[PDB]
């Protein structure tokens, strides 16, 4: 629509590093609106639940203990195409072939340790939202500026 | 004392101004450590609890109506000093008596506009955190840059 | 030549998201020069004029009501092959597939709402120069540092 | 009070070095609106009418053979104690003693060469916009972000 | 490996523009590590045994005497595919095809004057490395963040 | 004055941290010409006699183990009032006190980690600057933007 949400994590790494006021600005400055914003220490079965795609990829294990090792800050942001845009905004799954200016690009190196996770779909954001917080935790008063939107 | 928190509040007017990410970033260069944070529309009960000291003077009510008028984005940052210092680099009340560098001095002009709050000492910290937070939604064990502190 | 000259507005979203200074920058730092700046509000006629190829385009007059209701800063740079140069910083029409980076994919969500203008060519800038700005605005002593020109 | 004006000016080596973006940024930052803006190499009238001040003075002559000597960018912005504020956010006469965070504590080192002219009183910035500016130049009606004054 | 190295030279111009500190601070933010650093002079001799793939370009005669004319800050970065890495950090020889984000394509516009160097591949950096360290001024202990590799 | 020279030392903590670029493009910004630049992991000779003024005090002995304890980067700037200046833009002794916009308000929490070492007068300058460099490791013409200089 123009209501669209994305689901955004900031793994641990980024959070680190110190990459998280850096990533929201990001977001803040294009335009989108933070509709749900937390940090919290994923469990297992979030960090499972949430890379299910991934279960047989030699990495998962990894990609699991990674994840719940240290804070994560979620966040949905809401905007007109908001899923393929925080995507582009991210760069590619490796941080070294990320073009600058991304934040992938701009920030990492390594791919186990590439600082940020964003939904890459409709679908997938809807469903990692609802994993992630609970629907009091989400704006329904959405508001960004009007000089966004026509 | 590298365990010091405060309670900073990012204000509605803060959040619609999209300084949250500018905000977070200035806290996390310095070396303070996000222990809490979330997203809310605060309560008229939060709110008057949180302003309790200022329930006799004039501006409280709009104080209270302002809080409660849109998404907040409240956190506890961890570190040294923390309360002071954020203070330090919040400015005074009055943003345009704020020094460039500050928060307030770089981004307001009007006292009731004034973007953030931030705990202006331990006890009040403490009080704070425990109003907006919930203990299971703080860290617990903090790991800081091992290059900020000796 | 390297004295090429370019038309670029920042549009009244732009200039209503406080862009102004942001974009300038990016411009000054390139190495190009500044040899026309001015804010106004312009007519429909200018407007008019200033989107002529766009006539028959259905967007048309919410194009020229919205360049119209409000401030659009409009400025000449000058620089080796700066109307591609600027027309790249800026990004395509829809910020969304705007590459992070350039201003629109950095700042804009909306196509209506794109944040400024940038002629597309020699002949369009040096018609868009004319149309905004009077020769006596433009200035004819032009050095950007030594540092830039071979 | 919220239609405050003052008058800025980005002397001839502000605007060499490329800091336009960079000071209007700041003032754009802080919330206060753009009523004027234009680039334009002052007259040797102009330069002694807005130094007026200081003919009595040692350095008079030089002040004004600088403000003549190339491109500056005069602006003007409306806010609540933007006067006094923009004085503030300039730093004090000399660079060097300048604070960081400040104008000319960031970016200059000589009294001669300190960037920026701010007025320092209403009667002055109003003396001063009057003298730069026709009045058909400056905004009217002027919308500053809702979220910065009460 | 993830001990790759590169040789990085922020040539005259780019120090002339105090671009060097903004140079450093791109790589330093994507993770690399810096284990040489040093302003110097080059020597023709130097400069010559550089560039010496140019030896027959019709403008290694004005290279030659440019990268001699002032002072030079030459660097080695440390990190996993850092040098294919810093080549797209930079863009392509021409700054006006080089995209806004990549340093040339943020602050150049001529060829000549592209501001840096970077080593083209592993050869060339171990080369170029060899040429402008003595290995006394290069580190042998490195260690980026944790937070950057896996 | 125009040629007064500081010795500046990014400490192992500000290097680690990845504070270089940032620390030099804020010296770079100001107006100030670098003409000494290199990365080293100080000796603890010259740890001490660098030092030497807090012999007799119970932090030297940290204060030399620290130093020593991983790569620094050294550099002498040139400018009207620079060591004084360099001085205000780094804070003062503890990071926490330091005020925001200074390198210590901005990026330090504790003093024994407080980033940088700045030469507090002329003598100490010139002491530190012949202890730290070799003479042919200084530039002997300085070229600065001749907009920063009457
Ligand atoms: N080859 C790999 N080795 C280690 N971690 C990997 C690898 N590929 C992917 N990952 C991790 O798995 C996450 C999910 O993988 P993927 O869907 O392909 O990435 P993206 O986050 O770009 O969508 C990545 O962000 C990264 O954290
Ligand atoms: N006189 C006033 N008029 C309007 N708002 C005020 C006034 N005094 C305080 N406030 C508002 O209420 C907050 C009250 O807290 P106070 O202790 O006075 O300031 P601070 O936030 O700097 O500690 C201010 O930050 C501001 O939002
Ligand atoms: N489909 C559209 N809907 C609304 N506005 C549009 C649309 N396409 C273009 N515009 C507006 O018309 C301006 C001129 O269009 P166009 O020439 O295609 O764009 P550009 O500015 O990228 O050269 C755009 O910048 C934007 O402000
Ligand atoms: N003693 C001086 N030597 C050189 N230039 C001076 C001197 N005093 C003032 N100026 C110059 O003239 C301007 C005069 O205005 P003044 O009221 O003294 O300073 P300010 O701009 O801070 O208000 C200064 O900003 C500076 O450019
Ligand atoms: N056509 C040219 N005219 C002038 N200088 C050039 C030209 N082509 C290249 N150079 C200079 O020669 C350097 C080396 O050239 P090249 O290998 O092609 O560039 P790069 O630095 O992108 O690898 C360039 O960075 C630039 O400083
Ligand atoms: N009391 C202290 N505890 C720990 N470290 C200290 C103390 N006093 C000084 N230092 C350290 O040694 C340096 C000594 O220099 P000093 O003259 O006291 O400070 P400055 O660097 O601000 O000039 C400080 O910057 C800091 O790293
Ligand atoms: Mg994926
Ligand atoms: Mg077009
Ligand atoms: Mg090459």
């Amino acid at each position: 629509v123009n209501k669209e949400r994305t689901f955004l994590a900031v793994k641990p790494d980024g959070v680190a590093r110190g990459l998280v006021g850096e990533i929201i600005a990001r977001y803040e400055k294009k335009g989108f609106v933070l509709v749900g914003l937390k940090q919290l220490v994923p469990t297992k079965d979030l960090a499972e639940s949430h890379y299910a795609e991934h279960k047989e990829r030699p990495f998962f294990g990894g990609l699991v203990s990674f994840i719940t090792s240290g804070p994560v800050v979620a966040m949905v942001f809401e905007g007109k195409g908001v899923v393929a845009s925080a995507r582009l905004m991210i760069g590619v799954t490796n941080p070294l072939a990320s073009a600058p200016g991304s934040i992938r690009g701009d920030f990492g190196v390594d791919v186990g340790r590439n600082i940020i996770h964003g939904s890459d779909s409709v679908e997938s954001a809807n469903r990692e939202i609802a994993l992630w917080f609970k629907p009091e935790e989400l704006l329904t008063e959405v508001k960004p500026n009007p000089n966004l939107y026509e």
